[PDB]
């Protein structure tokens, strides 16, 4: 119970990395093989039992317009 938002985005690259910086998360989702995927991870309390991921519910979906965006705890 932490948070791992995985999403595939074709061109929102500059935005993907921008979200993490805009809200406050570490974006790591581009493997290069798919060159579009981008995932954020930030909570400051990864105790596998701490609900959070609130600030990531703004520029995430807003930027998610690219294609699709979903979280994963």
């Amino acid at each position: 119970f932490v948070n791992e938002w995985a999403a595939e985005i074709p061109g929102g690259q500059e935005a993907a990395s921008a979200i993490a910086e805009e809200l406050g998360y570490d974006l790591l989702g581009q493997i290069g093989s798919l060159e579009n995927h981008y995932l954020f991870k930030h909570k400051s309390h990864p105790r596998r039992s701490r609900r959070s991921a609130l600030h990531i519910t703004k520029r995430l979906s807003d930027d998610d317009r690219v294609t699709w965006a979903e979280q994963q705890y």
